[PDB]
């Protein structure tokens, strides 16, 4: 894997946005061949969405032929709720870019038949062929998407029960009221993510240091599902400074040597 | 994976038997489309076989269209020996249910050409397509079937040399005479097991606590082959109380929350 | 996996050479169906190449229908440099055996288009179908080929940046001048190696003890890429005495019991 | 050690306060033979101080002949400043009980000679003889007061440098401004603490779960200073529920069984 | 420490007995200056007691001036009861040697004041001065007598609660009925043991392999009490073959080389 | 502990030498009150001895009233022999400073009674009182002098057996012939070292990286004797850059911040 050792969240967002833009422009998407982009929500991707929107306004990128798939969504939460991932995505991205409504794909957390909703989501991805770039984040306990500890490393899209710690962490968005945080979520699986051509994970803060250590220096295991990246042929972790504190000196030294030239330029 | 935290061996057997029955009845097997069931031997599955037989006698299940494959068998041990897995299976299951003789598949530990015997076993499974549910147990040192420590995680059916500790453990069935325990066995491989649609492992006793910890909280590795379950899309571990002592409190708490409703009802 | 516990480097070379010879002669290669052999360089395979050459001179083996692929090569290093892997291979093997020039495949570390060179190398392997036996070694830090720490376990042939420690270790061949050691190399990937039918790794010296421990008793992880062997269906590690010092007593005992008969005979 | 597995911080405070009172009254302190109590600050001991104060108000305990020693203080900071441990101790405890000023001992951060003051503090403790009970908390990283990771396990009272993470954890009381949190502070040493007759550590919150695991199931090491308790003949850890989530099931089970009768009524 | 790598329990007993005799005769005890010997119970020391008794019968050693202290006893249990450590010690040792009753020290589980008795036991040891040699065993979980996991490494003689696993391990001598195995017992402490001039631990069986690994290669920690030996200036572990299986090859190799001449003739 | 993160061995030697001089001159030794200095041999302390000698030549320090004790020596080897620690100490230090012969203490490997000599060495140290500063190095496996893995953490001066790896590591000075490297040697103990008022360990080279990690981030254990420093109230590790590569980023970051002003000018 590649690990981009940056300093601030601002830099991480600019780097991630530029990488997405560069992939899209080199791909040259069309109506017959769209660029498929996987997306996450949360506080981590905020600076990236900001940079992407700016780049679009400047005419540096167009999403007219970009199809998106989000990694997850809360179950039972009204779609119109400000904290639903649907709301998050339109507010921070879709509302501001030229992406067609038919090109947007989100999991329906209120679908009557849960397994059916998830199965059709996988079918939708299959209709296109593959996700060219899936961007995501990592949980304090190492989850990728909502693939909580003890989730199959070959899992597909399905419903999952969030850990109490994940609910506490996410309660920051529900007025610090853990009881308002949904208990279940629909999430793409580890296998679903591994099927993507390229995976780019954003990592910010000291709160993510242990998870970054697990992803980079730890072993492949289903407790810290982010470790699945070790099995992916093209994974990139874009990190800020605080997030790298638990890595070994030689490890960070190596990544700094590799990316010295690829980090200076914004 | 799913982990069913039960209390006694009796409960484990009733839960496992019910799961098998439910899978079969929902599948609706026929002569053109049989339900393929993988089976284990040993002291662990005893209460499960007992429950299955009871359920059959009550007309709750029929094996007329169920095809079985056992995971292993001792090499060189006369088929008529009471401790051969062939004898174990007929005595505790086949003799008591309506399963056709042509539907039963067992490895011949006395075959003249070992590799040939194993190859044909894999071919037999392939003739059906796939094993819909493979039930098994776990060794004190973490083996699944007889895939002893340092067995390929992509192994196929083959002959294996048992560890001295495995022979000592199994000597309980040979009048506590380790020298009477066969040194070799034919066993389906880790890859063979991973090809099954669903894997259900029964775990009983304090003697299995370290192996359960390895399977659940440990890393993927070939020393404790049971760790392969982390790579399987549909694995279930059915455990008694003593077997969960080495897990973290938060881990058992999570599984208890998930299965609270699925455990009460027998 | 199989682990052959031998005593000296001489024995390791004789055992590895015999295994290669036996595989080739049983295969019976022809112009329509050649035997594809993957090869390494370095100080480790020296006694093996010596034994192979001797066996060829004695008429025990012919390479007329053997196609070879080397695992790596230094980038930017003149092909004519005595320490290039190209030079190493001709000097220690090709110059002494009846293998056709068209049957030899080596990565061109001075190719103008790096990704293109690597892609065509993979295509060349694909043209044959598969590598029947890939022989290699292991780095002090556990690398297989030049798949340095944090290399994808599903990687393909590509350019890699060597770790400072790898350069120091290899400096022994550049007059102990680390600054003369190339910084980059083209190397087959972990996935490339996993696609081989059989992988045989030679392990010599106390300097490799920690790497052997990682490969055998450690977990699957991308830091010690040699751990990928746990995912391979047919891997063999041929070791000398010093290299086994970090293994557990029971582990070495098991391998000694398994190979007792397969080690005496040269 | 003893570990008291309680549910809430309210229960922890009541248990800890009762223990202090029990020890004080059994000792029956006098002017010539005072009971010496070591004390901590921060949010952790809040429920204990409140409970202890109410016990005093009800006439169950008197501090007329109780001498106290606090574990730390800021250097060069005006004692009057609210963000001083002096201010904390008076506001939350001393202001509300009958302890004489001459019986209160706090490190003077404004001492003319630091190394002289710290020496004097140790001298003062020996002047009485020993601290009969030292109450404390534990940091997220396992620290005790200012004995940060890598502090000698035989350290005495001295000046110390705070970790960046510790400053961030305490910035909460500094208007979330880390720039206001002191970088140094006078603190009793690990050896100083170990010399106490009994040590009682309060553990509250999920943020302390890893530290508790290190203290209870980890090895003795100076990175997690709390591990020092394993070397003490009379240590007690009073915990709430979330702080115990990282412990093994059998560990928590053991302490629950042992203290079942000692936590009734809370 | 010294580790004596022997093969059978018979050899272990002969080596340990000879060591005790060697120490006793070199000391040359008298009425005013007795040799103080600490002793254990259970199945582990059986071959040692038998060998020691035969050495006495042959006139190679006398216990006329040897004072003994046993590590533990049950509380509130009639001394007369066969399942008492008093009964064990007499039946397997005292009944057969010339030690005077006044020289025998066993904790009185029927003491009117437990905390008073334990204190008296420590007092008795100091009355002589010190224990010159303390022989013991090790539990499957690393315990020593009743110093179960999480016992202070500086503990003194006191009352203690047995783990459920310990009770199960000893239920063998209680008709396999755990309900008959006492839940408590008076036991010397880890500190008590460390105060002995020399400590010799007997290690027998595969069931002790993990404990031996913890004692020899693990870190100092109170979960595996046997790790305390690393803090003692004169400790010796006398082991049989199966108990050494979890150690590293280099570890066992080291002790074999060191004691090669010291184990000849057994 | 304090860890001084320097870059080169030249800087390490200058820092360590200056520290020794600072301590000596602050102490102001006299005939009746000498400064006692513990010393090591090998390649590690070379830059320190050279720097110390130049400081003496410049008149910044005198050894007229400095008494020295070296950590070890070979047994039965002629003191005259060049490959003796006596010869090393004089050639690299004593020959160049004004220390009187009567102030030099080295273990006599040719003592008529070894156990008597070692006892005498400890006696000599106590005759002065204590060693004020003991300088040492660390072995690749964490050893200190001859306190090889599995040496008691409370060991005194005694005779010891070297590990095979230690002999190989030192064979460099023995014409690369391990057969010339002694198998035994008289050495001060871990307890002996811990009794010193201050301990300063020099750490140089990538070969010491794992040992440094064990000393700083590992747990107290007798396999890595250097871990004993965690139990000492005044330990200092002076390191070069490559020796710190296995430490965590946050660990090195902490020491760099702490010693930033203390390493300026080197
Ligand atoms: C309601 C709910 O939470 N259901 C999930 C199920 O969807 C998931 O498949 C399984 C764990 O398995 P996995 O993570 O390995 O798929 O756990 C639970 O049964
Ligand atoms: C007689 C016998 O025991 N043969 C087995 C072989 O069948 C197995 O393939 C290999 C280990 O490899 P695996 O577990 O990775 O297949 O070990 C031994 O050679
Ligand atoms: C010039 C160079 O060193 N390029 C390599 C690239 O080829 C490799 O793919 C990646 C790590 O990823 P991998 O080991 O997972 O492929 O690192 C670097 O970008
Ligand atoms: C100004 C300052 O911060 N001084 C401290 C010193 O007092 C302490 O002794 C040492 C760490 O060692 P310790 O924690 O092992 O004492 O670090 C620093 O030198
Ligand atoms: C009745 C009983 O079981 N009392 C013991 C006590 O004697 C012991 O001191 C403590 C554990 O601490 P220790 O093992 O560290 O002494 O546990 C229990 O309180
Ligand atoms: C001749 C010889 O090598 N004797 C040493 C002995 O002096 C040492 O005490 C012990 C290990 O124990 P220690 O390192 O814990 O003292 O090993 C050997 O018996």
């Amino acid at each position: 894997m590649r690990l981009i050792p940056l300093t601030t969240a601002e830099q991480v967002g600019k780097w991630a946005a530029r990488h997405i833009v560069n992939r899209i422009n080199a791909f040259k998407p069309t109506a017959d061949r769209p660029f498929v982009l996987g997306l996450p929500t949360g506080g981590t991707p905020m600076t990236t969405y900001k940079a992407l929107v700016e780049m679009h306004k400047a005419g540096q990128v167009s999403f007219k032929h970009v199809v998106t798939f989000n990694m997850d969504e809360y179950v039972g939460l009204p779609k119109e709720h400000p904290e639903s991932y649907y709301s998050f995505m339109h507010r921070n991205f879709f509302d501001h870019v030229d992406i067609p409504a038919e090109n947007i794909n989100l999991l329906n957390g209120n679908a009557p038949d849960i397994d059916a909703e998830c199965r059709q989501y996988e079918e939708k991805i299959r209709s296109y062929g593959k996700i060219h770039l899936f961007m995501g984040g990592v949980g304090n306990d190492g989850h990728i998407a909502f693939n909580e500890p003890a989730s199959s490393l070959a899992s597909r899209t399905r419903i999952k029960t969030l850990t109490h710690d994940t609910r506490v962490a996410n309660s920051r968005f529900f007025d610090n009221d853990v009881n308002q945080v949904p208990k279940y979520a629909l999430t793409v699986g580890v296998g679903t993510l591994l099927d993507a051509e390229e995976v780019m994970i954003l990592v910010l803060g000291s709160q993510k240091a242990l998870a970054l250590q697990a992803a980079v220096e730890g072993c492949v295991n289903h407790m810290w599902t982010i470790s699945c990246l070790q099995l992916h042929p093209k994974a990139i972790m874009v990190c800020d400074e605080p997030s790298t504190m638990e890595l070994k000196v030689k490890t960070l030294r190596y990544f700094n040597e590799l990316e010295a030239e690829n980090i200076k330029g914004l």
